[PDB]
C-alpha cells in the first residue's frame, strides 16, 4: 500500500513566458522528501539501466518528446536523486581509466568491484566475483534479467557471466578471445553457456543468433546452445504471443525469451546526423519503426511480464531492465533512434514505479552505466562533428551534436551522471556516490549475507 | 553539534582495485538525509554559481585535481542534490530555446521568469522584473554580489540591472544597443549605472574599465561612473590590502571592490586544446599563473570577507558568489584554466559551508547557469575538434575534448545539470526542477514579503 510518494508532476506548471510559469515545483518539498525516506528492508529491487543515458541524453529526449518544460512520468518521477562516478581501471597499472566501456561499468554495480574495459564479472586480476543476481538466487529470491539488446551484450551478460572479454558471446568467439574461459580448455564457458548455467528465473531480450552455435565439450557437446536450453528444462519463447502465454517462471521451468537474432528493433527511425547537418539540410521529425509491431514485446511489456512472474516469489526478487539501444544509437549519431529508446525506457520505468508504489517494499533505481557523446547545441551551431536539427513537441528546433570521433562510432564520455531511486533505502543514491556503491546499496537493501 | 551535517568524506574509501575499495559510502544514508531536512526559516542564503559548470566540468576538475576517486570538500560536500533545467526562450515566438546564454539563465534564477538570450532582468516583452537581490535589500537584509568576472558581465549584472541586451555595459554601449534603456533617453541607464543605483552592501569583482565612462545625463552628467560612485558615498577598494582594511559595509558606505580592469586573472595556465592534441602533443601538467598575484583577492577571500561584512545585519543576508572563468576558459578550450577555476570555486564553497554549518540557519546552494562544451574522452580518441591529454593527481592521463564549434569560441550545451544545497529548505533542489524554481525557493526560504 502507498505511503512513499512518487513524483506526480515536475513539468512546467504554466505559461513559460510568464513569471512563475516555468516552475516545476508548486510548494515546499521538505515534507515530501521526509516521506520518501525509509530504512526498512527492500523485499524486491528493480534496477533500470539506460545504457549511455547521461543527463544530456535525458534532456535531449525530454525536449523532443515532452517539450523543454515537459516531464517523463517515469524517468523524472523518482524523488531521490544524485550523481555517481563510473570510471574504470587500467588493467596494467590499476589506476583510474576515466572513460569506461559498458562491460566494466556493468561489472561495477553488479559485483561491487572496479575493473578494466572489456571485463565481465572479473576484476583487474581476472578473478571472478559473484553478481547481485547470483547472490539473489543463492538467498532464495527470484531473479530477472531483461534487455532490448542481444542477451550476450555487456549489460545483461554482466549479471550471469564471468569472462576476460565481453566479446566472448559463444563457443567460437570464446575459444579465440577468451581461451581461459573456453569450455574445451577447462573453463566456465562462453557468455551464453554461463548464462544458461546461471539459470535466472526470467531472462528476456534479443541475441538468438549465438544459441545456434554448438558446445565443444561438456554434457551437451555437439548440441546447439538452443538444444541445451531445451534439454535443461528452459521454456523458450520467441514473440509477444508466446511470451504472453507463459504462466509461470521458476528454477524448474526457467523462462528464456529470444525475440530477435541480434538486438531488438528500435522504436523510431530517422536519418544519421551529418556534417553541418543543422545548417544545410532541413529539420528532422522522428517516425515510428515499422519493424517494431505487436509480434515483438516492448520493453514495458517485458518489464510487466517479468514483475508478474517474479512477484510470485514470497521471499522477494531482483530484476534488472536495460534500455540498451539508447547507447547504440548514440554511437551511430542517430538522434531519433537514440531519443526513441529513451522514451521506450521511460515506459518501462513507469511500469516499475506503478508496481513499486502499490507493493510498498520495492526499491526502484534508474540510472546509466556511463555518459555518452550527444550534446544539445544552439540552432545556428557550426560544429566540426555530426549534427542534426529536430522538430520538437514544442514546435521549435533543437540541434544535437556528436563531435568526439572522426571514426565511424561516437564514443562514451567520463562525466558523472544522474542516478535516481524510490523506495526503501533510496537515500543511498543521493549526493555523490560511486557506481560500486550501487552494488552495496542493493546488497544491503535486500539484506543479503 | 550542528543538527544538519555536511558530507565529511565521500572519496574512494580504499584500494580502488579491490572489492569495495572505490565505495564513497561507509553506511546507510537514510538517517543522515533525515538530519539534513529542515523547513525552518533561512536567515541567510549563499548562492555559488560555477559559470558553465556542468556535471562534465565538475568530473574533469575532480579527476585532475583530486583524482577520480577524490572528493571536493566543498563542491561535493552538499548532501541534497538534483538536476535542473535552464532552457531559455525565443524572443519572437515565446517557445523554448534549448541552449541559453548566461544572461537569460541568470535572469531565470534572479527573477523567476524565463527570457530570451542576452536579456538581463526583463522578460520577452522587455518588461522589468524584481531580482532576488533587489527584493532582499528592500526586505532589510544585507546584500552581496561577488564575481571573478568584470562586474558588468551577465551573471552579477542580472541581480542589479534591467536592460534589453547584456552588451550594454556603460553609457556608450547602452545608447547604441539599449536605446530604450539609455539614460539620456529616459531609461534607467546602462548596466553599470543601474548597478550603482541598486547599491548593494558588498559588490566585489573586476570591470573597473567601464567606470571610466562619463554619464551622458542625470545628476552626474559629464562625471565618470567612478567619480559618481565616490560622489554617491561608495567605499572603493582595488586590491587585497585595501579590501582587507574595510571593517564595515552598509548603505551609507557601500563597498565596491574593483580588482581588475576586466575579468580577474585565472588560477592556472595551460596550452589551448588542439586538433589531435592528445595524440600529437605531450600530456599536460597545469602551471600556476604567475599573474595570479597576491595583491589580488582570491574568490575564497572575497567570499570570506563578504560573509564577515554581511553577517552583521541581524536581519540576515543574501550573497551570490560566481566562479566566472570556468565558463570563459571552457569557451577558450583551455582545460587547465577551466579546471583551475573550478578548484577555485571549490575553495569558496568550503568557506561558505564552514560558515553555514556553524551559523545553522544558512541555505547554501551550488550549481551552474548552463552546461558547456568540454567532454572527458578515452586516451586514444581521434576527434574532429580540439583535444588535450592531462596528467592527473592519479598519475594517469585524462583526455578532454571540445568539439561543438569550428568558430573561435566553444559553446554552451543544453543538458540539465547538478544543483546541490545544504541548510533550511535544501530539499527544494532535489529531483527535477527548473532554474526559475531556484528564485522562488530562495524567496520563500528567506520569506520575502
Ligand atoms: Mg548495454
Ligand atoms: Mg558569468
Ligand atoms: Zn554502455
Ligand atoms: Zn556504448
Ligand atoms: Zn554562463
Ligand atoms: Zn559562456
Amino acid at each position: 500500500t502507498p505511503e512513499m510518494p512518487v513524483l506526480e508532476n515536475r513539468a512546467a506548471q504554466g505559461d513559460i513566458t510568464a513569471p512563475g510559469g516555468a516552475r516545476r515545483l508548486t510548494g515546499d518539498q521538505t515534507a515530501a522528501l521526509r516521506d520518501s525516506l525509509s530504512d526498512k528492508p527492500a523485499k524486491n529491487i528493480i534496477l533500470l539501466i539506460g545504457d549511455g543515458m547521461g543527463d544530456s541524453e535525458i534532456t535531449a529526449a525530454r525536449n523532443y518528446a515532452e517539450g523543454a518544460g515537459g516531464f517523463f512520468k517515469g524517468i523524472d518521477a523518482l524523488p531521490l536523486t544524485g550523481q555517481y562516478t563510473h570510471y574504470a581501471l587500467n588493467k596494467k597499472t590499476g589506476k583510474p581509466d576515466y572513460v569506461t566501456d559498458t562491460a566494466a561499468s556493468a561489472t561495477a554495480w553488479s559485483t561491487g568491484v572496479k575493473t578494466y574495459n572489456g571485463a565481465l564479472g572479473v576484476d583487474i586480476h581476472e578473478k571472478d566475483h559473484p553478481t547481485i543476481l547470483e547472490m539473489a538466487k543463492a538467498a532464495g529470491l527470484a531473479t530477472g534479467n531483461v534487455s532490448t539488446a542481444e542477451l550476450q551484450d555487456a549489460t545483461p551478460a554482466a549479471l550471469v557471466a564471468h569472462v576476460t572479454s565481453r566479446k566472448c558471446y559463444g563457443p567460437s568467439a570464446t575459444s579465440e578471445k577468451c581461451p581461459g574461459n573456453a569450455l574445451e580448455k577447462g573453463g566456465k564457458g562462453s557468455i551464453t553457456e554461463q548464462l544458461l548455467n546461471a539459470r535466472a528465473d526470467v531472462t528476456l531480450g534479443g541475441g538468438a543468433k549465438t544459441f545456434a552455435e554448438t558446445a565443444t565439450a561438456g554434457e551437451w557437446q555437439g548440441k546447439t546452445l538452443r538444444e541445451q536450453a531445451q534439454a535443461r528444462g528452459y521454456q523458450l519463447v520467441s514473440d509477444a504471443a508466446s511470451l504472453n502465454s507463459v504462466t509461470e517462471a521458476n528454477q524448474q521451468k526457467p523462462l528464456l525469451g529470444l525475440f530477435a537474432d541480434g538486438n531488438m528493433p528500435v522504436r523510431w527511425l530517422g536519418p544519421k546526423a551529418t556534417y553541418h547537418g543543422n545548417i544545410d539540410k532541413p529539420a528532422v521529425t522522428c517516425t515510428p519503426n515499422p519493424q517494431r509491431n505487436d509480434s515483438v514485446p516492448t520493453l514495458a511489456q517485458m518489464t510487466d511480464k517479468a514483475i508478474e512472474l517474479l512477484s510470485k516469489n514470497e521471499k522477494g526478487f531482483f530484476l534488472q531492465v536495460e534500455g540498451a539501444s539508447i547507447d547504440k544509437q548514440d554511437h551511430a549519431a542517430n538522434p531519433c533512434g537514440q531519443i526513441g529508446e529513451t522514451v521506450d525506457l521511460d515506459e518501462a520505468v513507469q511500469r516499475a514505479l506503478e508496481f513499486a508504489k502499490k507493493e510498498g517494499n520495492t526499491l526502484v533505481i534508474v540510472t546509466a552505466d556511463h555518459a555518452h557523446a550527444s550534446q544539445i547545441v544552439a540552432p545556428d551551431t557550426k560544429a566540426p562533428g555530426l549534427t542534426q536539427a529536430l522538430n520538437t513537441k514544442d514546435g521549435a528546433v533543437m540541434v544535437m551534436s556528436y563531435g568526439n570521433s572522426e571514426e565511424d562510432s561516437q564514443e562514451h564520455t567520463g562525466s558523472q551522471l544522474r542516478i535516481a531511486a524510490y523506495g526503501p533505502h533510496a537515500a543511498n543514491v543521493v549526493g555523490l556516490t560511486d557506481q560500486t556503491d550501487l552494488f552495496y546499496t542493493m546488497k544491503a537493501a535486500l539484506g543479503l549475507k
